[PDB]
């Protein structure tokens, strides 16, 4: 009956796209939205492990739902949920503060932060249509 | 639901990325296991799916085409000839490899190669929607 729309891919509640295009945080984060969804939010290890396999055979870097102004701040899902700990170590630039803020992406395997304003893919999702 | 968890539903097919580089014979085996085929291209449409769908990699990703030598056609697993002005097949189309010759897609591009070569494969079957 459809959970979900053609071009996605569907895991457990939710459904995936990949960004066509390379944004910064914010234009990825307002695409997610016009295509009534949000930027990848990890709540578990099997979504970890579900998402790394999706892009295990490519080396570009992915935007997801997490970010903060710095450091004094913590690291934020979209919702404004916290990030559950034990399900992966952010690296890259963690010792900053930019204009734009900070945003976490997934490449090759592990998260980093990054300047937000800098272009680069991203992931979306939204709970998968169980409704016959 | 038309197709199972984890694959790409497409208009009226599945799709699914295989996990393992293996030569086009394994390779082939693998959508066997799945109920599906290698990937099937019909038109240009389909095409341009799969290169937006495999866009963020710049591995070769392996499909049902395949012949011994130059002296044949290209063949699709059901053992149709490949419709014309869909793709034009790149590469190594001189040489004739003793384990056949499959064809892969790359970055855009679709290339001919030793058929015992790793690289990933893209499954299809039939999607389910009444």
């Amino acid at each position: 009956m459809a959970p979900c729309p053609q071009d996605w891919i569907w895991h457990g509640e939710n459904c995936y796209l990949f960004s066509s295009g390379s944004f910064n945080w914010e234009k990825s984060q307002e695409k997610c939205l016009s295509l009534d969804a949000k930027l990848l939010k990890i709540n578990s290890t099997a979504d970890l492990d579900f998402i790394q396999q999706a892009i295990s055979y490519s080396s570009f870097p992915f935007w997801m739902g997490l970010s903060r102004r710095n450091p004094s701040y913590p690291w934020l899902w979209e919702d404004g949920s916290p990030l559950m700990p034990h399900l992966f170590r952010v690296r890259g630039a963690v010792s900053q503060t930019y204009p734009s803020g900070t945003c976490a992406y997934i490449q090759r395997g592990a998260v980093y932060a990054e300047n937000c304003i800098l272009a680069a893919f991203s992931i979306c999702q939204k709970k998968a249509n169980l409704r016959a």
